[PDB]
């Protein structure tokens, strides 16, 4: 277990800066409204904070995965950004569903590498997505 969760956080920040924007061109082909004006990346300044941010996502679940699980995450932490998205007006679905989308780029590239019978990579992904998501 140890020894692959290693591998696979070694592939996440080896393919770190791609898995985000490859997640995130997926994501405005499924929700153009978040670069249309109104959206959470329709300026340059909130473009860079959504790409940001989701870096943060999937940072949070390599270390996760290399930790032993999501456990690690604080609830609370993760509790903290649903009511800060609400606020600011960035809406919680697309949120998900890019970390979703990253999970999937992950999920590919481990499969290239070499890697199978891989379930628990998903775990830190739906559980950030599930936290954010709740209502
Ligand atoms: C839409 C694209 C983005 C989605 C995918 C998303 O997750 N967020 C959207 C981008 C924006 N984020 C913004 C502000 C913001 N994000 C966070 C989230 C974190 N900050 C952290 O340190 C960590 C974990 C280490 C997370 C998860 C916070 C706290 C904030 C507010 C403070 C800040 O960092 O600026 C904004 C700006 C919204 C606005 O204009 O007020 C966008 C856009």
């Amino acid at each position: 277990d140890g020894e692959k969760r290693v591998q696979v956080a070694g592939v996440i920040g080896t393919n770190a800066a791609e898995v985000v924007k490859t997640a995130v061109s997926q994501l405005f082909q499924e929700y153009p409204e978040l670069v249309r004006p109104g959206g959470c990346a329709y300026t340059t300044r909130r473009y860079n904070m959504c790409v940001r941010d989701m870096n943060y996502f999937l940072r949070m679940c390599s270390y996760a995965i290399v930790a032993g699980g999501a456990s690690v995450l604080d609830e609370r932490m993760l509790a903290g950004f649903r009511d800060t998205f609400n606020s600011l007006g960035i809406p919680l679905c697309p949120t998900a569903r890019s970390i979703q989308l990253m999970k999937k780029i992950v999920k590919e590239k481990l499969a290239t590498a070499g890697m199978t019978n891989i379930a628990f990579v998903d775990e830190p992904f739906d559980y950030i997505a599930r936290v954010i998501s709740e209502t």
